[PDB]
């Protein structure tokens, strides 16, 4: 019934047709396993850049590892985007999202510093967000480390890094940085809460990510149900920064997007809301095995120059 | 106590200190007149183009005068702007909006085809889409009088021109033309019935646009509350071309573009959505009395761009 | 490069921003509207007065409206302001000229009855004539209507409005009302005719009133240029009454009113000549848009109250 | 039959009946003294004014003497700066003072009268140097005046209403410290009075005489083809604003007319006041003529508006 690009089904099929187990079935390890094993099978390769450059930054439980990405050595003052991984803050790392950091710094043409955030179920909330705001301040702040200078932050994110893309922009907002977010980014984000959402259901299975395991990033992670750091179309819109926000029309949490987007709307403030039509949640790392996700990414790009002037 | 930009309120202030009739209590003439002056006085000169010449396309009432605006006097197939003016359905002409046209064929670099489609009280709706209509599929079947080849149309229109620019959409949408809407650009649309928003009472008085002459339109134009080419929220949205929603954030009708753009978010579509801080209705077209509008209309202008790929 | 005033300039800049059609061009109504709402959005708002009444009085094609001004309720006999506004016999009305006339009514302390003469081309020359002779004989009989006993009458009038406050001081002077004129006042009148003067062809275009417009209502009003009531330079001068002449040194009708200051004086009759330097044709309606003329209109009234005096 | 007021008529007619000679019937001498006589009998007394002092300044030919009139002792703003009548043969400080303590008691700005050299003793163009340099040396505001002055205004009746016009034509085209605000030539001698219609018309009977006229010229030499002499022929497309105040029964009126005629024909504002039914001098005849202080009145009143 609903559309489906060639590309995105044939990939489907593949995923179908392998057959693998669920995160619940899997140990931790192993399920974080196959997410770097997913990506590195089905991502475009990294672009070659002057800099990929490991960091760290102090943070509230000890330091928290970054990685930088630009394709200057050298750069005057400018915008710095800060990059927060997907994978239900269970999964993911720096590895696990390299290439699409390496693909934004390319096209952008701007500094991405990719956050290593402590993950869930080692870390319960709201560890992610703690280490995500602090790195964020942490670029805001033009350290030396960086090597470059932060005339604005960037938030942005996949999924559980779209979340936090929200939440981090919210909490500087609330309490500013050394320089303010002047566009955030949330890609598939989870904003507000999924359960009771027509998307939930009709793609509860079968289209990538899974009714099965949002539940079990859920469990791990134990966000607050009524915390805006945890579902953050609970928070005060009426300043948010300028957002792109991008959804995927076959994603159980489209509708997450949706809301999120109209409560910006509804709150009077500047947003480009782009559904991409006939693919999955987590296309932005899958632009080898279906091609056709690269132009979505690069309409993000796109959208993004155009917001920053 | 709302935010308005200091040249913005030095303009109001200008209008209240004229403290002139309402447009009930002026002949219909003279309404027509004060908005030519209100433009004529307040808007940027015309830019010099190429090629602005009159010429006119069969309509189900007669002719419709048309007026054809473009940097370049020779050109390859593309999208063309067909633009429709504001005025409640009741005011403004092709002179009354003429600067403004130069301006958006000047910064885009496409032909634009003004609209002097027929007007209220003599012509009751849909007299005026009708003609919006007409001129837009006469335009998208790149008529040998037009000298330019259309590839797509992209309707755009400030107010009762925002209106049309939604109706022309959903009625293409509904019967396509030679060629599809690629993007509509409704402009501080009437698009949901304006009555009991927030934004309305909130702005009933003093700021350009009043309740009042949202009144005095109405009564003229005698749109059917039920019929979605005069309400055009109440039309199919699941189809609905990429969008660009631009309003200001001091316009009585501003809650009527927000609702729209939420319409279409909820139906996945594709939108921006642009929120003017600290300005009027209008603002497209008092850029010389308000010098920072300028920079608004240039802020769709760039999201037109990007939109277009 | 004659002199400008900075404020005129601005102004005559968007007038030329503005362009459109020639009053020839427009239909009658649309030509009269377009004065309306050009002196609306130019002029200072009306004084308030204790008095503004709409009145009439016999005349020889029917009754003729009139309006009375005064800033007190109650006053004893003295000389009672004759106006009859500018619009080249074809437009105005007595809302054109409203604003000016509750301002001479205020900064004069006497009472102005303005004339809403009959126009052409519906009537032609010489009913405005007829109108404002017979308005102004009335307004001299101190009839009971008007609520104020007149010792004298002091036509005024700009423009057209100057030749009749000409033609009727030289009528009422061959045939005396029951009260003398004390004081006429023609400001930029038309007395010769102004076909091959020097600042018709200096200011023929872009100075407010231009030439077209000049031979728009020329044949429209259709004057005989031997009749001394279409031109009254032409008539006897010799007990002229004391006089202010005003004139605009960017006026296309400049010269026809220093015409006619020389011919008083060269008839020994008392004559103040004021030659506003800078400004254009109607500049008593424009003290909004162009600032520094509300103190060319306080010369005038300095000058009226030295001559009753 | 040209109108003429009751109280100018009998005047006119108690000249007539004295019957007394022309200047060229008089020394030069007894030409001056009858003069003084003239407005001794004729004017209003002098005001009171608190000051009243001589003065004088470097003029081209020596120092010029003067007179400053002021109603205050203390008081910045314009300074009137005035020349008298008399042909520019005869009158002096003394001739016109109890006009300048008029002007300067009803205008309450002060007055500098100019004691110019007189022909035929110094022809043309001696007057309108020593117009000149007072005028001048006013406008620099010096210490010995007392007071500053923000503009100058020249006036002056007849001869002085000549001078009046061809100073402000050479501040015009030199600037002094400070502008002409404001000139008032009152009858003046602007244009040849020779060939118009009133030098003819009132060639005798009304106080100026065509014979007098040509007695002035005469001993005055002015050269008519110079604008300093005949300032009709001057440069009027920046004149100040000016009120230009004849009579009607004045041999020299038209050329009044003529030079209010020229300023309007140049752009310039000027109030034209033509006095009915009075002759040249009106200024100076005030008590035998009680309606004459009218006149002059009136003049001082178009004065404050064009000021104002
Ligand atoms: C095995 C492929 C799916 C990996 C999970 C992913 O692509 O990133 C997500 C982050 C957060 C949430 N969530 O908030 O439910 C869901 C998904
Ligand atoms: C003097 C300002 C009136 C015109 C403002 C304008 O730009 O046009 C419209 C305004 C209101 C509506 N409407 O009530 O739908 C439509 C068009
Ligand atoms: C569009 C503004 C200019 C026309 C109106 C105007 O300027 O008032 C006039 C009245 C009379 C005459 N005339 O008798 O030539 C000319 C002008
Ligand atoms: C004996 C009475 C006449 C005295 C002279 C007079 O009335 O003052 C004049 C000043 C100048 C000129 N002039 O310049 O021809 C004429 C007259
Ligand atoms: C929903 C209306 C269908 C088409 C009506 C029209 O052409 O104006
Ligand atoms: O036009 O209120």
């Amino acid at each position: 019934t609903p559309f489906i690009r060639p590309d995105m089904k044939a990939f489907l099929e593949a995923i179908a047709a392998m057959a693998g187990p669920t995160l619940a079935e899997m140990t931790l390890e192993e399920a974080r396993a196959s997410y770097v094993a997913l990506h590195g099978m089905a991502d475009r390769p990294a672009r070659e850049l002057a800099v990929i450059r490991n960091l760290s930054c102090p943070g509230p439980a000890g330091d928290i590892p970054l990685r930088l990405y630009d394709a200057r050595e050298s750069r005057e003052a400018g915008p710095v985007i800060t990059f927060y991984h997907g994978g239900g803050f269970v999964i993911g790392d720096l590895d696990t999202h390299h290439n699409l950091c390496t693909e934004i710094a390319a096209l952008m043409d701007l500094p991405v510093v990719a956050v290593d955030y402590r993950l869930a179920p080692e870390h319960p909330f709201p560890a992610a967000i703690e280490d995500c705001e602090a790195a964020t301040r942490w670029v805001a702040s033009s350290p030396s480390e960086l090597g470059r200078t932060a005339s604005g932050v960037i938030p942005i994110g996949d999924s559980a890094g779209g979340n936090a893309t929200i939440v981090v922009s919210q909490l500087l907002g609330a309490k500013p940085a050394d320089v303010p977010v002047v566009l955030q980014v949330p890609i598939f984000p989870l904003a507000s809460d999924a359960v009771g959402s027509a998307s939930l259901e009709a793609f509860a299975e079968g289209f990538v990510l899974t009714k099965a395991s949002i539940e079990f990033f859920d469990t791990a992670y134990k966000a607050d149900r009524a915390d805006p750091r945890g579902f953050p179309i609970l928070g005060d819109h009426t300043a948010a920064p300028p957002t792109i926000v991008a959804t995927a029309s076959l994603d159980p949490l489209r509708d997450s997007g949706r809301d999120y987007a109209k409560a910006l709307v509804e709150a009077g403030r500047d947003v480009v809301y782009l559904e991409m039509e006939g693919v999955t949640h987590s296309f932005t790392n899958i632009r080898a095995a279906v091609p056709s996700t690269q132009g979505d990414l690069e309409r993000i790009i796109a959208a993004m120059k155009m917001m920053l002037g």
